[PDB]
């Protein structure tokens, strides 16, 4: 019988929480996330070469931005519009050239290529940028671009 | 009976959330955000003209920020002293001359006005600042000033 | 008895927001933020000189960074190597030149003294400020260093 009531006042503070926590959540990602399904992007705010921005991200619990389909990569896009910089996304092509996979080593389920690309320019692209107008690019990885996570 | 292992457990569970979000919440609104009543305050720590401002909060979940008493307004000037910068209002007049009102169409239920102000001066100021000082003045929409939004 | 029912769903419940809160909170600490044990280091990514900083953090319900371990030092290192600025410590030898302290008044319980440091350098450096190599070094309170505070 305390049973019952010792769950209706557990019920009481999850309510809270969930209210309290559901505000905190659009505080938070104000101005640098953005939500889309279950998965959080979340820019650094400043430009990174590949290696370093990819440590940035894995130290911190995450990975670079993997964007994984339409919806996705237009939630990314708002960030690099917003920033007014490129991204790097997660993949690359360093251990196969032509053959770009993710941090895991799988093949890519969705790709937003501008016409052309990737081209491996100069014989020497194997990371992916994202523009402002939301296509991909296979860029240098020596390049610095903006840093954007995915949680 | 397990059922009361399982409480205990549940009980555990809740206290331990109330402990971290609580802390959590410390380290969201350091040093961008101020906390005030069930408002929110938080600031982008960038420029940016009205309509532009205005977008990034809407977007985001929220508004521009919109004082409706001394305690609001003294939450958000604290904002604007720490950046040093003033920052916009939500509340506009441009719809109709010498009336400003919020996003929502009501007409003001509290207000900080510097002295003579509001002037509309040169004809065209229909948006509101505040400054540093917490006292308001009507500006210029076109003129750029810290975005802060409220949640 | 569907108290056993009415437990599963809160059970649901808690673990949906644990798993959130755990999202939220990487997403949180992502760049500017570094979580050692049950302490959370965050940094406003400014400088300002010792006391106007010891303000910003209490008024934020925390302190200063006050590394207490290795482990701690170490966490609070990452964030002035990514900022590339040396950071004000809580301690200060004020009261008792040579004795450094907390703000609480306890004598140091961990150090990583720079080889001949501490020296009061002029006769006047009673404030702390951790290198980017990890190592501390006592400096005049009046010189502006990164805020890092600790929640
Ligand atoms: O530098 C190596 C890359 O060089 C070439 O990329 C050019 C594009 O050809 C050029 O149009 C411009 O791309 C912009 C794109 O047109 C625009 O719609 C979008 O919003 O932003 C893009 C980035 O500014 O500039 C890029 C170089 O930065 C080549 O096409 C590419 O394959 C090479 O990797
Ligand atoms: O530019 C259009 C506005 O011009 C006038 O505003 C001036 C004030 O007259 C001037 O004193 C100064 O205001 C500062 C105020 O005195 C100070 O206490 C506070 O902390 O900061 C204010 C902003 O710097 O500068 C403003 C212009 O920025 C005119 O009075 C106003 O109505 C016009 O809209
Ligand atoms: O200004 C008062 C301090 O002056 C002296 O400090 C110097 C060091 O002597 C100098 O080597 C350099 O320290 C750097 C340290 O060698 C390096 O490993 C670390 O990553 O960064 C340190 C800071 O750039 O600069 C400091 C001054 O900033 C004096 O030794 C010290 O006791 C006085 O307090
Ligand atoms: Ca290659
Ligand atoms: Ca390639
Ligand atoms: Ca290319
Ligand atoms: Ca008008
Ligand atoms: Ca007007
Ligand atoms: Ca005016
Ligand atoms: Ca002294
Ligand atoms: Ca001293
Ligand atoms: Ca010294």
């Amino acid at each position: 019988a305390s049973l019952r009531q010792q769950v209706e006042a557990l019920q009481g503070q999850v309510q809270h929480l969930q209210a309290a926590f559901s505000q905190y959540k659009k505080v938070e990602l104000f101005p640098n996330g953005q939500s889309v399904g279950e998965k959080i992007f979340k820019t650094a705010g400043f430009v990174k070469p590949f290696t370093e921005a990819q440590l940035l991200c894995t130290q911190a619990g995450g990975q670079l931005a993997s964007p994984r389909s339409a919806a996705e990569n237009a939630a990314l896009q708002q960030l690099v519009v917003a920033k007014n910089e490129a991204a790097f996304l997660s993949m690359t092509d360093s251990k196969t050239e032509g053959k770009f996979t993710y941090p895991t080593g799988e093949s890519l389920v969705y790709s937003n290529w501008a016409p052309g690309e990737p081209n491996d320019d100069g014989g020497s692209e194997d990371c992916v940028e994202i523009f402002t107008n939301g296509k991909w690019n296979d860029r240098a990885c020596g390049e610095k671009r903006l840093v954007v996570c995915e949680f």
